[PDB]
C-alpha cells in the first residue's frame, strides 16, 4: 500500500584505498552498525579522502573511483540510489545502465584522478583489499590478468580503477570473466565512455 512503501537507503562510503605513499592498504572509516544508519538519513559527516572509496548499501559492498570531480561506480552496485554526504543525500549526475555506469559529484575531500591520455596497454586494477593486479589491456573494455586468481578476490571490487603505470585513469572495473571461477579476464567502462559522458 502507497502508506506502506519503503525507500532504498543512499550509497553509503564505508572506508578507502591508501595509495597516498610507498603501501597500499584498506582502512575502513565506518562500522556496520554507523553505516546502517547513514543509509537511512543520507547524512555523512565523516571525512572523506582520497581517489578510491570503499561504498556500501544495506545489501552490498563495492568500490567508487574519483575521476575528473565525479565519484564513479557500477549501476550493479549503486542501481539509481543517492549517495549519503553532509548535508542529506545526493542525487546521481550520471546514470547508465547500458554501461554499467554510475556517478555523483565527487564529495568534498576527496582526490580525483586523471583521465590517461598515454594509450599504454600495461594497466594496473587495484582491490578493495588494496592489491595492485597487473593486467595487460586486450580491448577497448577488457584486460587479461597477468596472474589468474580465483574470482573471489576480485568480488566486490566494481568500481575500482584500472590505472595506468603513470597512475592515469584507464577505466572503471565492471566484471570478470570467469573460468571453473578462476578470473583470466576483466571488463571495465573505459575513461573514453566517461569522458563521453560527461
Ligand atoms: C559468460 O558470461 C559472463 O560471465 N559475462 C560477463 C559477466 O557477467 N561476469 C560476471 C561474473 C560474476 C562472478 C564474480 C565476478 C567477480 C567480481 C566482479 C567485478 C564484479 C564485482 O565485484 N561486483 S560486486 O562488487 O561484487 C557487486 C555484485 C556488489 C556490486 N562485477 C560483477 O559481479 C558483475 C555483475 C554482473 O555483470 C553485469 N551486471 C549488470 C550490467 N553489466 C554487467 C557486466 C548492466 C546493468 C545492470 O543492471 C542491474 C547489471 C555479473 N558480473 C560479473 O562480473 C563477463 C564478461 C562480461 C560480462
Ligand atoms: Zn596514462
Amino acid at each position: 500500500h502507497m502508506a506502506s512503501m519503503k525507500k532504498k537507503g543512499s550509497v553509503v562510503i564505508v572506508g578507502r584505498i591508501n595509495l597516498s605513499g610507498d603501501t597500499a592498504y584498506a582502512q575502513q572509516t565506518r562500522g556496520e552498525e554507523g553505516c546502517q544508519e547513514t543509509s537511512q538519513t543520507g547524512r555523512d559527516k565523516n571525512q572523506v579522502e582520497g581517489e578510491v572509496q570503499i561504498v556500501s548499501t544495506a545489501t552490498q559492498t563495492f568500490l567508487a573511483t574519483s575521476i575528473n570531480g565525479v565519484l564513479w561506480t557500477v549501476y550493479h552496485g549503486a542501481g539509481t540510489r543517492t549517495i549519503a554526504s553532509p548535508k542529506g543525500p545526493v542525487t546521481q549526475m550520471y546514470t547508465n545502465v547500458d554501461k554499467d555506469l554510475v556517478g555523483w559529484q565527487a564529495p568534498q575531500g576527496s582526490r580525483s584522478l586523471t583521465p590517461c591520455t598515454c594509450g599504454s596497454s600495461d594497466l594496473y586494477l587495484v582491490t578493495r583489499h588494496a592489491d595492485v593486479i597487473p593486467v595487460r589491456r586486450r580491448g577497448d573494455s577488457r584486460g587479461s590478468l597477468l596472474s589468474p586468481r580465483p574470482i573471489s578476490y576480485l568480488k566486490g571490487s566494481s568500481g575500482g580503477p584500472l590505472l595506468c603505470p603513470a597512475g592515469h585513469a584507464v577505466g572503471i572495473f565492471r566484471a570478470a570473466v570467469s573460468t571453473r571461477g578462476v578470473a583470466k579476464a576483466v571488463a571495465f567502462i573505459p575513461v573514453e565512455s566517461l569522458e563521453t559522458t560527461m
